[PDB]
């Protein structure tokens, strides 16, 4: 596709988040870069607001699956990069077994050369002393697949797929996450057969950072035809 061909070089990338759970209110502000050809995500994030009230590996599958590496023999299958530059709305229901819930929108698109991912997060009925409010989730994320089908009504793709979050203790929260996306214009785009993305992420700290933050170093890669 005409998108296809924004995605060869590394790409800068701008995500800015808006959050409120339980009324915690909180925004995030990211910065890095893309490259598709590699599948490779460089990006760093900052809590603006202060403490993020949430564990911050909860946010990574809602802080731009643009930049998954498409094999050249799926190309005709990579809906994301096809709805550029005019974008797509990614809408997810993020559903903690045994605790709340998260819903997000977001609008992935170009604002000139760079790519902006924009979100609106709002969680609610968790409970304070869960493993979200009480931050007993491991500052790490696991490697996993994200199973995408084809959306004809909508024009676009939904995707399920489960995360499974460390617990401190050895157990698991799991993360049910449904997701549709459409695109924002009105040229055509690529309806993709089933598929998948695998993902593997990697999260550490900037050792001269005092702020609340989080980096991030993901690699995704679509198979499955
Ligand atoms: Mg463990």
């Amino acid at each position: 596709s005409k998108g296809e061909e924004l995605f060869t070089g590394v790409v800068p990338i701008l995500v800015e988040l808006d959050g409120d759970v339980n009324g915690h209110k909180f925004s995030v502000s990211g910065e890095g870069e893309g490259d598709a050809t590699y599948g490779k995500l460089t990006l760093k994030f900052i809590c603006t607001t202060g403490k993020l009230p949430v564990p911050w590996p909860t946010l990574v599958t809602t802080l731009v699956q643009c930049f998954s590496r498409y094999p050249d023999h799926m190309k005709q299958h990579d809906f994301f990069k096809s709805a550029m530059p005019e974008g797509y709305v990614q809408e997810r229901t993020i559903s903690f077994k045994d605790d709340g819930n998260y819903k997000t929108r977001a609008e992935v698109k170009f604002e000139g050369d760079t790519l902006v991912n924009r979100i609106e997060l709002k969680g609610i009925d968790f409970k304070e002393d869960g493993n979200i409010l009480g931050h007993k989730l491991e500052y790490n994320f696991n490697s996993g697949n994200v199973y995408i089908t084809a959306d004809k009504q909508k024009n676009g793709i939904k995707a399920n797929f489960k995360i499974r979050h460390n617990i401190e203790d050895g157990s698991v929260q799991l993360a049910d996450h449904y997701q549709q996306n459409t695109p924002i214009g009105d040229g055509p785009v690529l309806l993709p057969d089933n598929h998948y993305l695998s993902t593997q992420s990697a999260l550490s700290k900037d050792p001269n950072e005092k702020r609340d933050h989080m980096v991030l170093l993901e690699f995704v890669t679509a198979a499955g035809i």
